[PDB]
């Protein structure tokens, strides 16, 4: 694609294309803790990932993505402020060069070294492209990645990195259990905005949770690897892919907690 994270090409330029980079409920956006509203009416989260069954990893050149069959109920978030079933279609990562960097929300301006983001879309649109042309056609839970301690069940992901080094690449990804991504806490922001990649359609609920995972170094030294380009191509690393918060506008962010 044209579009990227580069100096000519990344997020500043994105509105050229698509011009609903400026529009009225973008992400992602600066989590002010202190003007976050506490709701006392959300209700918990219910995340049923027991039955996933993930297919495939994917550089698509701006991220890798695991995608999942959903062409069941087999891996589905509801409740909190979801009306509805979400079924799950692909999880991806948005990271930096440095440790400093890499998330896409922040959290009174604090930015985490890499954010996880589990896509899933509302079951009565019947399929995905159809759900991102609808305000609640999307579901996103975003979870924070601090370093630290490694994460066990990323490992996986991290070892076959080496076999989806370029744009295009793919391999066989199964058995791959995304209960092992989650933190202890289900405790959530959340607030109505968008997909950070064009097409930036305004579909989307985001569920931020609280709490971050830690992963190593090591481990977020692996992502740092990859290549935007493809096989081939001069080698460009795939570091940055992260777009900055946008403005909050007419929106609130609640919260399910105190
Ligand atoms: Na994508
Ligand atoms: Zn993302």
């Amino acid at each position: 694609h044209h579009w990227g994270y580069g100096k000519h090409n990344g997020p500043e330029h994105w509105h050229k294309d698509f011009p609903i980079a400026k529009g009225e409920r973008q992400s992602p956006v600066d989590i002010d803790t202190h003007t976050a509203k506490y709701d006392p009416s959300l209700k918990p989260l219910s995340v049923s990932y027991d039955q996933a069954t993930s297919l495939r990893i994917l550089n698509n050149g701006h991220a890798f993505n695991v995608e999942f069959d959903d062409s069941q109920d087999k891996a589905v978030l509801k409740g909190g402020p979801l009306d509805g079933t979400y079924r799950l279609i692909q999880f991806h990562f948005h990271w930096g060069s440095l440790d400093g960097q890499g998330s896409e929300h922040t959290v009174d301006k604090k930015k985490y070294a890499a954010e996880l983001h589990l896509v899933h879309w509302n079951t009565k649109y019947g399929d995905f492209g159809k759900a991102v042309q609808q305000p609640d056609g999307l579901a996103v839970l975003g979870i924070f990645l601090k370093v630290g301690s490694a994460k066990p069940g990323l490992q996986k992901v991290v070892d076959v990195l080496d076999s989806i080094k370029t744009a295009g690449k793919s391999a066989d990804f199964t058995n791959f259990d995304p209960r092992g991504l989650l933190p202890e806490s289900l405790d959530y922001w959340t607030y109505p905005g968008s997909l950070t990649t064009p097409p930036l359609l305004e579909c989307v609920t985001w569920i931020v949770l609280k709490e971050p995972i830690s992963v190593s170094s090591e481990q977020v030294l692996k992502f740092r690897k990859l290549n935007f380009n493809g096989e081939g191509e001069p080698e460009e690393l795939m570091v940055d892919n992260w777009r900055p918060a946008q403005p909050l506008k007419n929106r609130q962010i609640k919260a399910s907690f105190k």
